[PDB]
């Protein structure tokens, strides 16, 4: 079993930043990758950015120059640097995990990001 509590999220002006972070728990050392999603009310869930214990790292097209995902094997946690945000990336952001030879999933319980000038 693989638990993630994720955190960092939160208002932000337009052009701002934010940083996330998903901590995992429990049986870490057998996580393969980690991954960044968002959704935002009526929609499907987005993938943003991907990274495997190696450190390969994947994004979508959306977040490209902007978001940056990183993983700390030591501490088991993935972050996401987001640069340069905009009204569109208003969103709930989960991590999710593959564990166990890519075979199971877990997933943070997310954290909302408003980005907004008031
Ligand atoms: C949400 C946290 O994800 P990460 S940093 O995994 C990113 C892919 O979890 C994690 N923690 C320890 N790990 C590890 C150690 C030794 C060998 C293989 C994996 N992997
Ligand atoms: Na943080």
């Amino acid at each position: 079993e693989v638990q993630l509590v994720e955190s960092g999220g939160g208002l932000v002006q337009p052009g701002g930043s934010l940083r996330l972070s998903c901590v995992g728990s429990g049986r870490v050392r057998t996580i393969n990758t980690a991954g960044w999603y968002r959704q935002a009310p009526g929609q499907e869930p987005e993938f943003l950015a991907r990274i495997t214990v190696g450190g390969t790292t994947s994004y979508a097209d959306s977040v490209k120059g902007r978001f940056t995902i990183s993983r700390d094997l030591a501490k088991s946690t993935v972050y996401l640097q987001m640069d340069y945000l905009k009204p569109e990336d208003t969103a709930v952001y989960y991590c999710n995990a593959d564990f166990d030879f890519g075979s199971r999933t877990a997933w943070g319980q997310g954290t909302q990001v408003t980005v907004s000038s008031g």
